[PDB]
């Protein structure tokens, strides 16, 4: 019941992931420069980059269960490696989480076209509801920096480091 | 008292650590593929695959600690995604565990030449000695595969992976 | 294999660590004043006062293990007393231990051109890797308190000595 | 009640205890080589180097206590550094154990002819039963390789290594 | 409370007492030298220095806490590096504490006239009588080791290291 | 990247850890002689006897791992077994270790030239660091015999037997 | 197979033991005296007692057990009780041993030329080398109270009780 089709967009999703958790972890290792340190920020960007990887790893296990190909691809490298600040870093990830979101969604849309509810089960039990709460937090981490004044503020990105992300 | 000529060499083995994760990631999902079927060869270079990525963060921050930057390159694919046997993935793996020791090797010599004993210590102390040991477990597994008939005799990488892997 | 200028570098390494413990400490008693009142300040450059004087003493039986003769001399007074700010203690501190890796990496060196691996083993095993670390880490808490506005935004000493050093 | 022709042909048995401890250890690090690699082979005979030091300090202990002279002789290098096989090793051993066990049962008969009860009961108590009992082991492995097809069947060497070895 | 007078002199306290820190560092790595080679007597002295570091930081906080401002000095190389005999050692430091404490008995004096009686409870409290206890310890071990014959007879100081100081 | 002259003289050094190891064990079965009878000089030589026997498994280990060829030669005997006395005997071992030293710088110094860092850290990680401590540990014992009127003084070596060794 | 000569030598060697028994029982109170005073001397000799009746009533037991009868004999006084000095007392006890050990041999002997090998088994198990140990033992016991000058050292057996005795 595996589709081509399904196959390839499959392994475009795999190349994906990874290079989600690559920029994740760009972004952890930013933020352990001696002229950045906010090694809350850093941790919590290395958490992220493993977990990509996590939801890279589950779709390779599930091409080799319907008895697809796995087909790897380069992984590019991140947009920057100046991400500018905790704020920017964190609107980027955002940007980043719904982009990754669109594409499951045209996975997911793509599945349902060919009569594949095996995958779009798979879809909808370990993606579709971790990548709403990802946007969420990272939503939720944007608007308080914003409030509490950062960049610009010295003291934002360093309060929030030592609160909410430690 | 940090080079850079250095910082760009390390730059470059931060890269090649990377890609020998990703290496072995494939090698780990070709060997969980239905007609291959040997759960401990991919636990096997699953672990190497998490081996390297810990390599390259030790190099990452090593650039941070001596205010080098961290430049990201692509990570290319690997060679092959079929590794057509476990002897074959077994020799690709020591070459490629070999070929990164030569790399090694080239930026010990630079930072011998710059006079940096701090970035010598380094590689000694956690890379050159742990890149002699992998290039000998699989030296070592290679001439068992080998001499107990592997790939064609059918019995051989069955038997490797329920016993010296297992 | 003990070369007679190599025990006079040694004994003088010997002498600026405990110089630098001598200025941590007063650094310690400064932060600890009824009109600074920065107590983890305080705790933070006694407990590098007690690391130097490790250091030094590390150098001590290095020298009656290679049969070398212990030569003493007087310990400087720091600079000032007037450490002004604890922004301004964090960027002499650091340039300190700038200034100690400079004299190690150029004992490093005698070492080498005299052939003395041992000694050269010694350094790079408990100094000059702690050393990165240390100018690391100092290099990072002033970005942090430059940031936040130190010395002359009121909280950010505060804040700083609360969280990150608390 | 001791001898010196006593004396001279125990401080013999001790030269041959300590020159088969040598042959074992020589086999231990041949099998560890990249091109032989089987584990518990080498394990298996660096046990029985550490035996055979223990009977020559046995030996060595009888004859302070008995108020002989110890004295020493060079240890000969093993006939060979390629025991070409597990097998081959296993038969070369075999033929050490017996030769030993010839050269203990002479000074047995040494020891009865001089009217040395104590000694013949030293031999009887600590000696000969292990030897017998060394012999059949070696006598046992040496059957098994040779009915599985050893060296010449690629999986014999290995299964014995992993099983009856490990 | 607090006079001018009673600052400088806590001040030269806190100098002698860093001294006398010093002076026994200097025994202990004498005693540990491989001509010398009496650990115990190298352990005793080296927890006498770190003792003598306690004394100085408390009239540190001392200073800080009655609001005077301490000024630290020079901390003088000791007379010798040559402590000659382990009787010797003893003999130097028993000068060296019953001048630390004529120094002592000063301050107090100092603080009496001036109407200090908190500086005077504190000198009462944690040095006067601390240093009688100095003294007397090392007025019994200068007359053991004199009653045995040191330095000349060869048993006596490493009998009284191995027992009295073990 | 491994030379064959640094085969050959890893091979060499291989010999001379055997070596040390057989004077140990000729030292260890003197002191328990009945006409010597002390048990702690006895038993501090055996321990020696096997660190040597470590010392060069270790290499043997990494001739292995490098793909060089262990290549056995004779043990010779010690050059005496009338060690004459307890200080003879620490003198003598004094020596040893001394002229092991110097072999092993030498290697070090070959190593360097054929650029094979591996073997640099390799010698100064596991050896040149224990060689320097077993030098000034026998050293020490060396003086304190001396100084106690060893051997000549019938108290001297039985003290030192029951304290220091025991 | 119980032979007659058998019994009696038996006999004879019962009493020879007792006789021992008593001479150590001797010994002991000697050393307990209050112008002798050294009281692990004293401990010495008493477990020595109590080994020599153990001995005596395992032959007692091999009598019954073998059929023959018993026949004791008065057990004879020790030769003093002056035993002059710790080193007189131990020469003598290393005389007594020497003594019994050939009274034993003897017994040995006449059980071969009897053809009793359980005779011949029962000696060599429990009495030829638990004689040889405590010869072994006083002989170290001798040599070292020599060495250290005794009798006439006043030092030396008082030290000798006090290490090696306790
Ligand atoms: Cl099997
Ligand atoms: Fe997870
Ligand atoms: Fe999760
Ligand atoms: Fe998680
Ligand atoms: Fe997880
Ligand atoms: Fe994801
Ligand atoms: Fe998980
Ligand atoms: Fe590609
Ligand atoms: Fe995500
Ligand atoms: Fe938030
Ligand atoms: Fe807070
Ligand atoms: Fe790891
Ligand atoms: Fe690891
Ligand atoms: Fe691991
Ligand atoms: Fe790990
Ligand atoms: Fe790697
Ligand atoms: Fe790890
Ligand atoms: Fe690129
Ligand atoms: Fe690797
Ligand atoms: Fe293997
Ligand atoms: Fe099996
Ligand atoms: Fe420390
Ligand atoms: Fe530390
Ligand atoms: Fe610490
Ligand atoms: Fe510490
Ligand atoms: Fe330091
Ligand atoms: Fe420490
Ligand atoms: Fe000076
Ligand atoms: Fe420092
Ligand atoms: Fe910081
Ligand atoms: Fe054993
Ligand atoms: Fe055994
Ligand atoms: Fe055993
Ligand atoms: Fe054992
Ligand atoms: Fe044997
Ligand atoms: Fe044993
Ligand atoms: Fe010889
Ligand atoms: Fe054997
Ligand atoms: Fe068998
Ligand atoms: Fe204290
Ligand atoms: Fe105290
Ligand atoms: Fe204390
Ligand atoms: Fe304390
Ligand atoms: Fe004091
Ligand atoms: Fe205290
Ligand atoms: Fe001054
Ligand atoms: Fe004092
Ligand atoms: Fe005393
Ligand atoms: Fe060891
Ligand atoms: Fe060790
Ligand atoms: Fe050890
Ligand atoms: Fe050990
Ligand atoms: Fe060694
Ligand atoms: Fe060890
Ligand atoms: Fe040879
Ligand atoms: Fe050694
Ligand atoms: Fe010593
Ligand atoms: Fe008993
Ligand atoms: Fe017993
Ligand atoms: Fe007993
Ligand atoms: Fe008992
Ligand atoms: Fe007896
Ligand atoms: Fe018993
Ligand atoms: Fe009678
Ligand atoms: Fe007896
Ligand atoms: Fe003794
Ligand atoms: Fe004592
Ligand atoms: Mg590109
Ligand atoms: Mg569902
Ligand atoms: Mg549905
Ligand atoms: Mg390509
Ligand atoms: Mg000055
Ligand atoms: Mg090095
Ligand atoms: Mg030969
Ligand atoms: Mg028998
Ligand atoms: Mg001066
Ligand atoms: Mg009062
Ligand atoms: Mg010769
Ligand atoms: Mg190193
Ligand atoms: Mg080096
Ligand atoms: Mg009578």
């Amino acid at each position: 019941n595996f589709h081509p089709d399904s196959e390839a967009a499959i392994n475009r999703q795999i190349n994906l992931e990874l290079y989600a958790s690559y920029v994740y972890l760009s972004m952890a290792y930013y933020f352990s420069r001696d002229d950045v340190a906010l090694n809350n920020f850093s941790r919590y960007f290395l958490h992220q980059s493993r977990e990509e990887t996590e939801h890279a790893e589950k779709l390779m296990r599930l091409q080799n269960q319907r008895g697809g190909r796995i087909r790897l691809q380069d992984i590019k490298k991140p947009e920057q490696d100046d991400w500018e600040s905790g704020l920017h870093a964190m609107e980027c990830a955002l940007l980043l989480e719904k982009n990754v979101n669109q594409s499951l969604l045209e996975l997911h849309a793509l599945a349902s076209d060919k009569g594949d509810p095996h995958l779009c089960d798979f879809l909808e039990t370990y993606y579709l509801n971790e990548q709403v709460k990802s946007i969420k937090e990272l939503g939720d981490h944007v608007h308080n920096l914003v409030k509490m004044g950062a960049p610009d503020a010295g003291l934002a990105e360093y309060l929030f480091d030592t609160h909410t992300l430690g």
